[PDB]
């Protein structure tokens, strides 16, 4: 009928992973990627990277609205991921698979995203566990920021300095949304500074709580 | 659509994902395989980078596990489903590390229903570069290492990492291990046995059915 | 009601993938929407990408389309001149190199004849793109299949480059050519290729 989550498209018999329509809080159709495998399945995957074919060096503009391919790298869009979150509770899960093939994963009690007014602030729940490391540690509130609108508390636009948009304050390290390298590899995801970990995948996931 | 056939006689020429009906009528996305061998192919198991895990329990194998965009298995009693009417033919198309296309196909293929623990019923070998790797297989039961159906002493599934029509399991097969070995070309991927004794690596598997 | 991937991006489709959209026959057909390269709405009807596919095929199997929703594909000659018939229509090509590199070339207009006209290639001028025109001088050329020699060269140019292109009087491999240099040329080796479509 009319899924709101992918934990509903789970409910109802679809095991595989893959792209669904569900409909947001205001009826909106919404094609997503659900993620019905990992942890319990049902999540629904906002952001993925895979192999650097997409460019994430974008502006305001295009992370609002969310680009990429359901083929592949993604970023589902901030207004989508704050529909997707304004209801209820979200717990977030990221995934992670290194440059060996170990999954490794980060996993957070609460998460929601504001809208576009709020700057798409951050609302973060406690960091419940994971291999991954808590990356995100006192990212709670932090506003997004982008190349072209710096919300963020350092002196340097991160976004910029960083190549990519996050929820920065006082950025040190690039983030899963950073330019994916080639020949550190991929993206960065650690919970110590001043010390990188590559990753060669990277999904940012949601699902009720 | 009840199958692949039905979507490519339909029009369907690209090989992807279509929804098709049980008998049940119950609706259910499958990857078509359009392209192989005439087309109309249902594909039941793929793998390709190991980025999936596969050594699962029978719930798991039971249902299907994976995704559409990669890795999976289509669930034994959707593969239960397609091949309870009618006569199935089996193709295993697989892939080896240099790109070299391989297949092994099969006259009838079916696989019973979850009552009989989804034997593994396997018609003739009629051919194909890969070998016949499922050679005395046929009438063998499914076994996932927490649901241990075969006729061994041991967990095959367990031993072998990987749920499989294990009879007394002798080496890996495509339900393995990905692995990730220090040479390219051999004791890598997944592995189907070209004959006794015969191993070879493959980078890409993919089990496909279509009604005979 | 879609008729090209340009009508599905201005209704929300953001993300480039597969969707429905209606010839003008109004038969459906799933096509590849590429929804970000340079505006979006971009009709994807060829995409090569690792090699996985055999392109060396006759004029039944480029009439009809192959290939994988997942991957590699030729969308169908039959497909490419019915999304290009009516109006007019930009022609993308967007190629990667074997490091990462992407580079492009546009046409300003692009349309394939019926195959009554062996799929004529009607292209109009090199808009620009960092991969240089390529099909540079292959307006009216006929469409050669290795079993359908169009072509104005003595040889079999399909054979001859193992691959179905609109080609005149040989001298170079294409997209549609053998994925071995790596992969496919342009005229430089590639290992992705998209030629996509979109009404201008
Ligand atoms: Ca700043
Ligand atoms: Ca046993």
């Amino acid at each position: 009928e009319f899924p709101r989550n992918c934990k509903d498209l789970l409910d109802r018999g679809y095991f595989l992973s893959g792209w669904h329509t569900i409909y947001l809080p205001d009826c909106r159709p919404l094609t997503v990627l659900c993620d019905m495998d990992t942890d319990g399945g049902g999540w629904t995957v906002f952001q993925r990277r895979m192999d650097g074919s997409v460019d994430f060096y974008r502006d305001w503009a295009a992370y609002k609205q969310g680009f990429g391919s359901q083929l592949g790298e993604f970023w589902l869009g901030n207004d989508n991921i704050h529909a997707l979150t304004a209801q209820g509770s979200s717990e977030l899960r990221v995934d992670l698979v290194d440059f060996e093939g170990n999954h490794q994963f980060a996993k957070y009690k609460s998460f929601k995203v504001a809208d576009e007014a709020e700057k798409y602030k951050l609302v973060l729940g406690a960091f419940v566990g994971g291999s991954a490391g808590n990356s995100l540690t006192g990212h709670n509130n932090n506003f997004f920021s982008t190349k072209d609108q710096d919300n963020d508390v350092s002196s340097s636009n991160c976004a910029e300095k960083f190549q990519g948009a996050w929820w920065y304050a006082d950025c040190h390290a690039s983030n899963l949304n950073g330019l994916y390298l080639m020949g550190a590899n991929g993206i960065n995801w650690s919970a110590a500074k001043g010390y990188k970990y590559s990753y060669k995948v990277s999904e940012m996931k949601v699902r009720p709580a």
